[PDB]
């Protein structure tokens, strides 16, 4: 009636959410909900999470060194924003189900732990303990256990359900690796002959099992077997079997398990949100020449601009800065500018107006200071070749991608932050162990400081003399890059062998665990998506 | 009646086949069918195909050099066996549908071409033409287009149907690679600065597109970007985008397409064989102490032998040939031998009797000639650690694998020869281009013959000084090994860079095409199986 109508609106206006609220009895206790779910607070909590995360750019290893008093008073207001949001949520939900939700317990827990760690990082006269801030790994868990993370903490239950099977299979896989390592130890071994390059080939077991594990990841496929294939071809059979048993059978059994669990949780996000919709949504019931320019387009006219684009991609990859081509970049700019004579019309318009910034080239190269020569060209040419993507219209296959790019569809946003929660936890953990062991040195630097590697323990390794030096964990920027080239598994064993040469050999576990959680059950949860999105879309 | 009963039997006795026969009118024209489909002829044609294939061990580059008159009179009888089988088949099927089948046209075609090439390899006074035998690539096509290859030539129609989609997607993928290569050429480029190691980084386009293609295959993930990440971190964004667009999105779109087509052809092998069954099958209608040893087993007794096995895997990986352990290998042999006091009982019995060949160790080490010391141990120890696989019973998960290993189930046999048809076609093609360019040299050989690489064009490359020398195409054995480490894609660009350094740079197409057909649409057709076999098995 006079106020139940509003309760009805707030029950119906969520044709997408999934939760229970306080059914209004005090007329401000539903206004507090309407303010809670209000888009601006929903984006304010996310920008406050992003500030809290990106605080890692400044703190212990910093790309921008900021004083501790200054990078603590930022996450003090971040944690205060989370506290004010959680007490406001408690003012929305009655004090019956607020206390039971794990999400709320976890939120107040990680806020309390971050706030206690922040002040116990009151160093107390430089008692720096050579590594602190054990709560930075809890920062990306706000991204999950926040009230708006229903799209993520649901996608975390999908993995929580996959573990009694992923581990069920990984036990068999690690047993295969361990029995194959025993088989290879009784083969070429301490009771064997051959070497690799000044090293004994397969002599100790704990190095065999790692060299055989990394062969599953095929980071060293033709090199781990090149001795003992230089010795006898019959040794090859061992690796032929190992690869087809582990690299292809097991590493695809993990994908099968991950895809099965994803496919099984998709029908329990839907059909459990659908029932979570009709609960409330149904409860509301109980609660001249101008004619010519108009007709040229719907003709052979896109074929004229699919050729002008094509001849434009030939006027790009031939530049030697001759008047033939240095002026022609202006003509093509005008040709698309008439396309302003009425998906792509959204994208196409963005590029042409951004390409009209070739005037900046005129106003910043021949005069007015040419100090920004390479930078502005590397941003206009990366933009001209972006026009080229619309030449794909000639195949009639990109007006049908905005459906595969369906409206915003936070699924690709959910994974985009799922890879962040994992990277941030490993970057934070990683950069406290290998904080400043190796370091990229400028090409003209103090060579007597051992500039060819960073520190003499990489005196002659395959990490040095391969220019891997900007892969250090010395800051969250160059530590997120490293975790990429660790994700894409090429030569992850030599990146590992550069961090187990400056630290103990046990650091091998940090990168093995990383590969297990990222490449086996995070990249596969990605392939499981663009597999599911491809088959069941009809 | 008097003979229709036999026609009825031969129509019913095939509860698994799919074909039409001659309905008997001349009483020998169905006896010829019964003899045709007779198991012995069916295995004789396959051993004759295997002889014809394995003839490559002897012919042009040989592991065993056999005279041309002698390795031609073997495939003369092989082609005669195929001719006698095809004329016998023509004597089975009436001369109406025999001539129309492609399979028959293709069989007589490849037989005629092999037989013409075999005699035109009547060299005519050493006119060797530096490479002949253009019909060896047709040898593995008998494996497909033979009458018993219905399990394979059907699995080839699955790929023939996937091509209008795999190419549909590969066009977009190669366009992405080509536009990204243009974007990287206008980036760090001839109008750029940086180098790699004495080389210019990304200057010419046809090398950028290959270095960017191989980055999709992630064979050079952290090395292709290490310069221009040693120059500016903002260049990383380019590769971060390239990898997530190509390495993970496209390379999984290929898997999605392959798996969709496999899943779509599975329901057209079944439900088209099922209708191919009820056609004929229904047409038949119209046409004391002994008590103790008996009861110890069904008790805690497998737990006693799951521990004896466990302590046996500790009595294996500690051997230093002491009397403690050199005798203990006999005791464990006896312990399992009592397990002969009544899936595994099949497998377990095989290992224990094969492990009783430790008597050969006694009769061939301490006396009677110890010239076979390493060889017989490397075959008994690879066998003891095979006992260990039954310790998996303690998890209760391998009596349920003989269902995933269902009765013979030629599907895993169909793929096992599908990888052979592809390898044999590339080994035959490959070993006629790079026949003897590089060659593995023994560790004590004529160094002045350029033994560190094989030939001076690999003077200082990453193919030499990495011990890649037994990867040559110099014989079908070491050419099938190479195509494995080409299949498992680690460092396929440096194996390529060793063959494009002895031949023209255009040889890059042989390995790019190989990766496209093996890693993209053959390994994915394998993952599509153990994905399909895992989900739809209920
Ligand atoms: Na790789």
């Amino acid at each position: 009636m006079t106020e139940k109508f509003d309760l009805a609106t707030v029950y119906v206006s969520d044709a997408k959410y999934n939760r229970n609220i306080f059914f209004d009895t005090s007329p401000q206790a539903v206004k507090l909900y309407l303010l809670y779910n209000h888009w601006f607070m929903q984006t304010l909590v996310y920008v406050f999470i992003i500030i809290n995360l990106a605080l890692a750019l400044f703190e212990d290893p910093a790309v921008v060194p900021l004083p501790i008093w200054a990078t603590s008073t930022i996450e003090t207001i971040c944690l205060s924003a989370f506290t004010v949001r959680i007490i406001h949520y408690a003012k929305v939900i009655p004090k019956d189900k607020f206390w039971k939700d794990p999400k709320n317990i976890c939120i107040i827990i990680i806020v309390t732990l971050s706030f206690i760690d922040m002040v116990i990082y009151g160093a107390l006269k430089a008692t720096g303990h050579y590594g602190i801030r054990w709560s930075r790994v809890l920062r990306p868990l706000l991204l999950v256990n926040v009230t708006e993370g229903r799209q993520l903490r649901r996608a975390f239950r999908s993995i929580r359900n996959a573990l009694p099977q992923i581990s069920y299979v990984f036990f068999l896989f690690m047993f295969s690796v361990l029995v194959f390592s025993l088989m290879a130890l009784k083969l070429f071994g301490k009771r064997g002959l051959l070497t690799i390059n000044g090293s004994p080939y397969f002599t100790d077991y704990m190095d065999i099992v790692f060299d055989l594990y990394v062969l599953v990841t095929t980071a060293n496929s033709p090199d781990v077997m090149m001795p003992a294939y230089n010795s006898s071809v019959y040794f090859t059979i061992f690796f032929i079997l190992y690869i087809v048993i582990n690299t292809y059978t097991f590493m695809s059994f993990f994908l099968a398990v991950v895809y099965n669990n994803y496919k099984k949780y998709l029908k329990e996000e839907v059909r459990q949100l659908v029932k979570a919709k009709r609960i409330k949504m149904c409860r509301a019931f109980s609660l001249p020449s101008r004619f010519i320019r108009q007709m040229v387009h719907h003709r052979v006219f896109v074929y004229a601009y699919d050729l002008i684009i094509l001849v434009n991609a030939v006027f790009i990859g031939l530049d030697e800065e001759n008047p033939v081509v240095s002026n022609a970049e202006w003509g093509f700019l005008a040709l698309y500018m008439l396309e302003i004579l009425l998906f792509w019309n959204w994208f196409d318009t963005i590029i042409v107006v951004s390409a009209l910034f070739g005037t900046i080239i005129n106003s910043a190269l021949k005069h007015s200071g040419g100090y920004t020569s390479r930078q502005v060209l590397d941003i206009v040419f990366i933009l001209r070749v972006l026009r080229l993507i619309r030449v794909v219209d000639s195949i009639k296959r990109f007006r049908a991608i905005i459906n595969t790019l369906i409206k915003i569809g936070p699924t690709i946003l959910t994974f985009g932050q799922l890879i962040l929660v994992v990277y941030y936890i490993f970057a934070m953990v990683g950069m406290e162990l290998f904080k400043g062991k190796i370091q990229f040195f400028e090409p003209n630097s103090t060579s007597p400081d051992r500039e060819y590697c960073g520190n003499p323990l990489l005196k002659s390794t395959s990490f040095a003399k391969l220019n891997y030096c900007k892969n250090n964990f010395n800051d969250v920027i160059s530590s997120f890059i490293l975790l990429l080239e660790l994700t894409v598994v090429n030569q992850w064993h030599v990146l590992t062998s550069g961090f187990t040469a400056v630290t103990h050999v046990s650091a091998r576990l940090f990168f093995v665990i990383f590969h297990i959680v990222v490449v086996i059950i995070i990249i596969n949860i990605f392939v499981a998506f663009i597999l599911e999105a491809f088959l069941v879309e009809y």
